[PDB]
């Protein structure tokens, strides 16, 4: 019959922040929270006139306390007074600093005393680099991020919902910002999936308002082949796939936008093994708590942040991990 729904109680964390996205845990489990009111701008009526003004300001990293769900503000960057439109945030493993996918500037590390680098004007082949907006780690330590933006700055800010110029890269431990394919309408989410050993093998892809995910074979470091559409995203309304976390039992909990809905995708894909309805319209963005069933979403119906309970535990993420697995 109709995919089973389930319909949790949401507990609020924090509120108030335009297009609140990149939910991340840094190393000492302080939670991280991303405003961007480019975001905003884009969901809105006039989003060609407006959401162009609002690129020539900047987005915030800030740092949420979970009991009193007060803002601390880490980072407003800006390069060359061009502001910096973060969305997605992974914390890095062998030192507690933030990988934050950027629209207008691209790949940031940002530290917790609010100081960033720039990472990439361009990638390995000489090709300007192009704004970013979500990335994922894998065990190896390649950072896998999709590019929704036309050229970062210096180039006016562009951006992928009707025409197909939507990137993929792969950030290499070595230090490569490798182009791994190209052509989609707004790539949103990205994740990897992994071996109970280790080994990555499998990325997926998001595609907004496609509707669809894709999957790839990650042969290696940069490696991606054999492109299949791996899951379906329900609903014909303005929105789709954004944020997207593991579970440990690898089962893909996809924020829907616009659907009022996170969809549940079992190991194999296809259709959704079950939703889970929310009290919002606008789910965008989802994490999990280490060691914890705790997922904490992000939504721009009221601009918040909200906490659930679900089946297990998150997939450990990368910054979990230890680099000779013991110590």
């Amino acid at each position: 019959m109709e995919i089973p729904v389930i319909e949790p109680l949401f507990t609020k964390v924090t509120e108030d922040i335009p297009g609140a996205t990149g939910p991340v845990f840094d190393k000492n489990g302080d939670f991280y929270i991303v405003a961007s009111p480019l975001s905003e701008a884009l969901t809105k009526a006039n989003s060609p006139a407006e959401a162009y003004k609002a690129s020539r300001g900047a987005g915030e990293i800030l740092r949420i306390d979970l009991k009193t769900g007060k803002k601390t503000v880490i980072c407003k960057p800006e390069v060359n007074g061009y502001g910096g439109s973060p969305i997605g945030c992974q914390c890095d493993r062998d030192a507690n600093q933030l990988f934050v996918a950027d629209m207008r500037l691209g790949l940031l590390v940002v530290q917790t005393d609010g100081t960033f680098e720039e990472i990439a004007k361009k990638d390995s082949e000489g090709r300007r680099m192009q704004g970013c907006a979500y990335c994922a780690f894998d065990y190896e330590g390649n950072l896998w991020i999709t590019a929704p933006a036309g050229e970062v700055a210096p180039a006016d800010f562009t951006i992928s919902l009707r025409e197909k110029f939507g990137s993929i890269y792969c950030f290499t431990t070595d230090g490569q910002m490798i182009q791994v394919d190209t052509a989609f309408q707004c790539p949103a989410g990205i994740a990897v999936r992994h071996m109970n050993d280790g080994r990555p093998y499998q990325l997926i892809v998001a595609e907004q308002p496609t509707k669809k995910l894709w999957s790839y074979d990650i042969k290696g470091p940069a490696k991606i082949e054999n492109k299949k559409v791996w899951g379906h995203i329900p609903g014909t309304h303005k929105g789709g796939a954004a944020g997207m976390d593991f579970d440990e039992d690898n089962n893909l909990l996809v924020a829907n936008w616009g659907s009022s809905h996170i969809e549940v995708f079992g190991p194999d894909g296809g259709q959704p093994k079950m939703r889970i309805r929310c009290p919002f319209e606008k789910p965008a963005n989802l994490h999990f708590k280490p060691q914890t069933k705790t997922i904490f979403v992000t939504e721009h119906e009221n601009n918040a942040v909200w906490k659930f309970e679900w089946q297990r535990n998150g997939k450990k993420q990368y910054c979990e991990t230890l680099k000779f697995g013991i110590f």
